[PDB]
């Protein structure tokens, strides 16, 4: 005659793991994001629409269409670099990004294309330190 | 000239958050879990195969089965009865189970079919306590 709750606080932490195993075995993908960039090879990434909406609202509204695709869809990605494209699905799955010097204006760009506002700020907030 | 790591440690409680809302707006979905059991009314129960998967070594094994489906899966699901399950997705999701004190041992009976260690663990150090 009551009511209990139980609150498993790394749960997700662990379901984040279990999902990036299943994005790196390739196994229950949906999207495929073929990306094409200037002079740089192309390059194919497959992960999940779900993972992928919940990280940017801009994937978010680009896979919530109604009719929905029987399958895999195949994504054209441009003006964002293969490797940026990498560490922005990286953190969509393991909630990190490490990047090179380098890279931070080029993450940055397309963070704010994907509306991925925590990196946005992340590397917003790193560009300010190097004055 | 150097390598730089950030962090954002509530991405998953916020991925998930979102990952919550499409399942109940019924976006994204590909499995629908038809739960008969007994006596009780037949239930409907949309959800993601890779966040089922994240949650069930049981769901996980389920659905990776080499040849894809294209869309909507529907399973059979019997001997669990519509309430626990529904409280097991929302676990899946959430990360917390809200249980009325005679629901425990059905819940439990429910965590060990689909291999949820965390609340099988919750609930029955739950009975121990009750003596």
């Amino acid at each position: 005659n009551r009511t209990f709750s139980y609150t498993l606080e790394d749960h997700t932490k662990q379901a984040f793991g279990i999902m990036n195993e299943l994005r790196l075995s390739q196994q229950l993908c949906d999207v495929t994001l073929q990306v094409k960039y200037q002079d740089a090879p192309a390059a194919q990434f497959m992960a999940h629409k779900v993972v992928l909406a919940s990280s940017s609202p801009v994937f978010k509204a680009m896979f919530t269409n109604g009719l929905r695709e029987q399958g895999m869809e195949v994504v054209s990605i441009e003006g964002i670099h293969p490797k940026v494209m990498e560490r922005l699905i990286e953190f969509a799955y393991t909630a990190s990004i490490s990047m090179g010097e380098k890279w931070v204006l080029h993450v940055m760009n397309g963070a704010v294309m994907y509306q991925i506002d925590s990196v946005v700020r992340a590397c917003a907030d790193f560009l300010v330190q190097q004055l």
